[PDB]
Parts: C-alpha cells; sequence; structure tokens
C-alpha cells in the first residue's frame, strides 16, 4: 500500500546527459549514437527564420561537449526542430535501445533534472491540457530530457526550453515539436488554459479506496452521476471531459466502486473539503496517471 | 523555479539491485564487493532468538540470487541484525563508493522500489518522528533500500521489512537496526503517533516565498521559545535549526520567526489560496530539498 509519485530508473539516461557550452549559454543535452541533441537556444535568443541564420553562421568549434570531463568534439551541425543536432566524433558506447515517442496529455513521464551536464535529480511530471508541466527546473537546466523506461528500452519524450509565467515549464519532443502554443522566445505568450485531468482524478480517487481511504464514497447516501451529466458539469467548472481507461475495470472491480460514483464525487468534491485528507490532501489531484496508479496497486 | 520531490539518480543504485528466493519467498538483495544483504524473513517468518538457529540450519544452495538475471553462488551466509548477509562467488565490479549511514529524523531519502530484483521506480520518503515513512510498497519488494548520493558517492540508510497500520512503512539500516519501535513480525505492532515536523515545514514555506507565493507571511513574529511551548501541545515538533535557513531567510528576507507564526496561524489549514498547490501545511521536504530547488532563483 502506499501512493507516490514514481519516477523510472535514470542508468540509462544518465549515460547520455552531456554539458553544452556555447558563449555564455550553458546547458545540457542528449548524447545518442554519433549526435548530441539540445535546445536550439544554445545558439542564442532568436526568432523564426533568424535560427538558421544563427545556425550557418555558428562555429563548430564554438560547442563545448562534455561528457562527465570528457570532451566530445563536434563535427556537424543541423537543426531539427526547436532543436540542434550536433554531430560528434565520437559514438556513443553506452546508448541504450530507445525510441522517440510523444506524451499524451494526461500521461507521466519522468525528469531527469541536469545541471552542468550531470543529473542532479529525478521527479515525476504530467502533461497538461495545454501541452505544459509543473516542473521545477532553474537556470542551466534546459536540454534535460523526459523519458520513460519500458521492457523494450527507453523512451524519451521530452526536452526541456522554457518557464512560463506562474511556473509553467514547456518545452519538445526529441523531433524538436512544442509540446503547446508556446515558442521559445522572452516575449509574453497567451496560452489555452489546463483544466483537471478528470481522468486522473477518478485514477486518484480509485488508489485512495485502494489505501483506505474512502469516507467520500462510504459515508453519505451512494450518489452517482452519469458520464453525460459529469461531461456537461465539466465544461463550466474547469474539468476535463471525461475519458475511459482500462485501468478501470480492475479499479472498479476490485473496490466495489464504480466509475459514476467517482463522478459525483468529483464534482461534490471540486471546491475542496475539510472534513478528512484523501491521500494526505485536501483537494483533488489529477496528476497521477491511471498507469502509474495501476502499478502501485495491482 | 517550481518544487518538486526530486529523487536521487538511481545509476549506481541499479548495479547492486538483486533478487533473492528462498523457497516461496522472494524479495530483493543489495550487492556489495562479495556479498548480499536482504532482509531476513528471507529465511521465513520467525520470532526473537529463531532467526539465529534458523539461518544456521539453512544451506546455502537455497538462495538463490540473480544480478540482472545472471545468477550469483551464494558460498557464506550470516546474520547481521534485522539482515542476512550472503556472500557470494563474484565479487560487484560496479560496487560504487558507498557508506552506511543512519537517516536522521526529518531527513529525505530515496527509494529504490524493486521486484523480482529490478527497480520499477523510485520516490522519495521522509523519516518520521517514530521511525516510519509514508512509501508505497507491495508483496515481493522488501529488500529495496533508500539511499542519498552525496559527493563521497552513495550513502545507503534504508532496507525495506514491513508494512504497519496506516499504509505505513518500515524497516532497517543497513547494519539491520530497525528505525523504530517494531520488529519483523506480522503482529499488530503499537508504534507512538508522529507529529508533523516543524523544521521542514519551515523549509516548505521558504520555498513558497521563492516562488512568489508569500500571501501567509503578508505583524506578529513568534520567538523559537514561544513557538516550541506552543509545538508540544498541538502535534507539532520542536523547531530545530538547520544551516540552510542561513541562506533562505537572506535570499527572501524572511526571518524564521516570521514561519512560526505562520505554522501557528496555517496549523489547522486554510482556503485563502494555495501554497505550492497545497491547503495544508507540508513536512515531506528537508531543507537539503528545497535548497537544491531554489539555490539559483534569482528574483
Ligand atoms: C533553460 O535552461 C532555461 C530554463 C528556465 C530558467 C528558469 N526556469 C526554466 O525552465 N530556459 C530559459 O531561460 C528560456 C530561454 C529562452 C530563449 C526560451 N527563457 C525563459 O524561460 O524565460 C522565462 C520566460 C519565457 C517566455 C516568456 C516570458 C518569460
Ligand atoms: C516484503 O516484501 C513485505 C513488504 C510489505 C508487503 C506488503 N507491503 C509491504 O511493505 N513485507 C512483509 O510482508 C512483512 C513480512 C514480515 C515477516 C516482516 N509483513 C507485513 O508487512 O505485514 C503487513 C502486510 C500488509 C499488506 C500485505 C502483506 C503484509
Amino acid at each position: 500500500a502506499g501512493i507516490k509519485k514514481m519516477v523510472a530508473p535514470s542508468s540509462a539516461v544518465e549515460q547520455c546527459v552531456v554539458s553544452v557550452v556555447h558563449g555564455n549559454t550553458q546547458l545540457n543535452g542528449l548524447w545518442l549514437n554519433d549526435y548530441v541533441l539540445c535546445p536550439r537556444h544554445i545558439l542564442g535568443k532568436y526568432t523564426g527564420e533568424q535560427w538558421r541564420d544563427a545556425l550557418i553562421n555558428a562555429n563548430n568549434f564554438d560547442f563545448h561537449i562534455l561528457y562527465k570531463g570528457m570532451e566530445l568534439q563536434v563535427v556537424g551541425r543541423e537543426l531539427v526542430g526547436a532543436l540542434l543536432k550536433l554531430k560528434v566524433s565520437m559514438v556513443n558506447a553506452n546508448t541504450p535501445k530507445y525510441k522517440f515517442a510523444k506524451a499524451r496529455i494526461g500521461d507521466n513521464f519522468s525528469i531527469a533534472c541536469a545541471y552542468n551536464g550531470h543529473v542532479s535529480g529525478l521527479y515525476t511530471v504530467t502533461l497538461r491540457e495545454n501541452g505544459t508541466l509543473k516542473g521545477s527546473f532553474m537556470s542551466g537546466s534546459c536540454g534535460s530530457v523526459g523519458y520513460n523506461v519500458t521492457n523494450e528500452g527507453v523512451e524519451f519524450v521530452y526536452m526541456h526550453h522554457l518557464e512560463l509565467p506562474g511556473c509553467v515549464h514547456g518545452g519538445s519532443d526529441l523531433h524538436g515539436i512544442f509540446y503547446g502554443g508556446y515558442v521559445d522566445e522572452e516575449v509574453l505568450q497567451r496560452i489555452p488554459p489546463a483544466p483537471a485531468n478528470s481522468r486522473n482524478i477518478v485514477a486518484w480517487l480509485y488508489a485512495a479506496v485502494y489505501n483506505n481511504c474512502d469516507w467520500f464514497v462510504k459515508y453519505g447516501p451512494k450518489q452517482v452521476m452519469s458520464v453525460e451529466d459529469f461531461n456537461e458539469w465539466a465544461s463550466g467548472y474547469g474539468f476535463t471531459k471525461f475519458e475511459y481507461h482500462l485501468a478501470f475495470d480492475v479499479f472498479s472491480a476490485a473496490t466495489g466502486v464504480s466509475v459514476e460514483q467517482m463522478l459525483a464525487a468529483i464534482k461534490e468534491l471540486a471546491d475542496g473539503w475539510n472534513y478528512a485528507p484523501v491521500l494526505g490532501s485536501f483537494h483533488l489531484d489529477d496528476e497521477y496517471s491511471p498507469e502509474m496508479i495501476m502499478q502501485q496497486t495491482s
């Protein structure tokens, strides 16, 4: 029992994290095969077609790359979306089996938070409705990657670029595509809102029942709210339309609590509560994917 | 900016995690040098003096150990407090620089939660006043270790043994000493409740101020002496100094006494506005975990 934010083990990622320094810009890259990927603002702060011109005019010898104190010489440079791809003269002999994948809204993945080309800390994030994260990043952490680990190998899903006002973090996939409607420029940007993820909240409320925290359904006469009714309510109250997940078949069977009881709970609990904590909290938590809860309950 | 539960990188620990199976009992161990440590209940469910005799009567060949699917033959065995130390036929050539150290109350450390000798996920815990953790463990996860990564190398501080009432967890240090007043026996054990850690709450409120959330200090400061008297009757620990607070107070312009007054105001919860997303004081962040996440904040 117990419910925690589960990070994936980082050994395969650590063997790929490098520093990349150009001028006064210090950030991190990802070394796979014979190349390093890093955010294109390693070049400086540009917009639009200025990135291509900054690429043409840069010199490979001006990019200083280290892996654990060993220099990697840059022998080619190219832009890949919002990333620079720097070919280097040495193959990473510890390149893991890997794929590049896109995170889906509501998914968790793990951040290998790095400074000076060394991973300093790992943590879980959740991809929000507007393609942002609530992470923990300071100057020097750009190029930190987000990843998952499966039976097949590592999946790299994210590389960090920027912090929007309100501590809203933004980045790209490893093909250099930004995850939401923001760009890597220090100008004000209007971005769609981030409604609470109802699906994830249902997973967390099941987690609570698994852990004998069930006052919000076991006390008071049973209530249910239909999906249709819940969706119409949710659209006016800053929650996402409900989406089903196969985990809920397992959870509902094991707990005896239906999905419709959980939707009615969300509506009742949506302004918070003070009766008793739910998994330590007095507000609904949308940060856990159904996968993360299943891995800790069954 | 932002505040998250920060786990230490796991590469060094992963190269030490093994499965240990004895009969129907499946758990994990820690392979360092030419030995593996694992919980003694790999032997069965014994009590008190029976463990010594159960270890003496076991055969080395009845312990099956795998590292990443590779067999490690047990060639010796010894009881070390709550652990078995199983000598094996191969030295771990990836043994990191390490020490065994005791976590202190309020400390964070990272858990490498393992099943079948494979780390499935990591998370952070906080050593509570009564020597328990709020972790996440299922059957098969015993022998998972807690660790920190420091300048010197890895510090192994915890090995997992059991789940107590209330979804709380207990275990030992790597000398086999249990962290609180409990043992590895499946009988009801009464353990003293754990007050909220005031020191860590102070660190978390500083974290909020670093992140431009400071409504709760915006006078009436409270002295450490008055705070300690109030805390002793309200389920909070006495304040304890931590040298991170010299940095936090200077950077934020907010004194510890302001923060202690805030703890008293906020002790029953609030609903004015969130603090770092929360409506109750959070004691799960050590001052070291906050410092690591704020040291580069300019604003
Ligand atoms: C890269 O290391 C850094 C990460 C930031 C630093 C603070 N917290 C982060 O996540 N990224 C930047 O500094 C980034 C560089 C630009 C050229 C994209 N700029 C930034 O994040 O400034 C904050 C900001 C971004 C967009 C509009 C208004 C303010
Ligand atoms: C060892 O893997 C296991 C870890 C427990 C399993 C459930 N959650 C844990 O943390 N330890 C035990 O099973 C332990 C064995 C004794 C001989 C020490 N007994 C125990 O923890 O009893 C409580 C319990 C609660 C829920 C399921 C199984 C056991």
